[PDB]
């Protein structure tokens, strides 16, 4: 499948570093987004603590390490993630924000759609111990052709 | 407005450490205020502004027009800012904010997380994201157009 390139916003930040992970931990996540588009949950899921959670915030949340899994091996079943362009990563207080458009792909239609999303990670010890993801639903299930909710 | 499972127990994480931080959680109080022309002075003449489920506003005019036809739907509440961070002149704010539609008195705590630029103290770029069908299902009005 071709993907094309994700273009820049208009609000793309003037500050050159403000894509740029500027610590370990910014740099785990930079990491965790380029392995998103392998769609395999069992590689994602090294990336999490035994104690955390994944929610993408339109949908319930998932609680363990083996939930999230779950979760994220039934959205794979679903779609694929052909892409992830980060515009913006920073981090305060064991927190890391990251800005971006993830290209997201129903394998049940063949239709994609540019989702602009703001994510939230939390990390102890370098391993990912929260992971919210914010964006509208609706968008994404109208542009797919597919009722998640 | 419940303190979700998942926030920071550590209440540093809530608490600006920075002047655009600092500037960015004033701009938060100042939000129930529901006033445009007051909110407006917190923003630099190049600009923009964007809840992620509707059209941007570009330029300071374009922001003030948006804010404004905002407040005529809807009122801010409340507003509080569980995590706080920043890098590389970006503010970051994990939050829940209480809206009440107008129309209908009907009021919803949504969960938002949002990014501010800031150039000299000023707002330069400011993007909420949501999910806006939840909104409108709990307040029963059709925003989107």
């Amino acid at each position: 499948h071709h993907t094309s390139k994700i273009e820049q916003p208009r609000w793309a930040s003037k500050d050159s570093a403000a894509g740029a992970a500027s610590t370990p931990d910014e740099k785990i996540v930079l990491e965790f987004m380029d392995a998103l588009t392998s769609n395999d949950a069992a590689k994602l899921i090294e990336y999490f603590a035994e104690d955390t959670m994944y929610q993408n915030m339109p949908l319930p949340p998932a609680y363990g390490r083996d939930a999230v899994e779950q979760t994220l091996a039934g959205f794979f079943t679903v779609f694929s993630i052909d892409a992830v362009e980060t515009f913006h990563i920073g981090s305060s207080n064991g927190l890391v924000y990251t800005e971006r458009v993830d290209v997201v792909r129903a394998l049940p239609t063949g239709k994609s759609y540019n989702v602009s999303v703001l994510g939230v990670f939390q990390l102890t010890e370098g391993k990912i111990t929260g992971w919210r993801d914010y964006f509208d639903l609706r968008e994404v299930e109208e542009a797919v052709d597919l009722p998640v909710r």
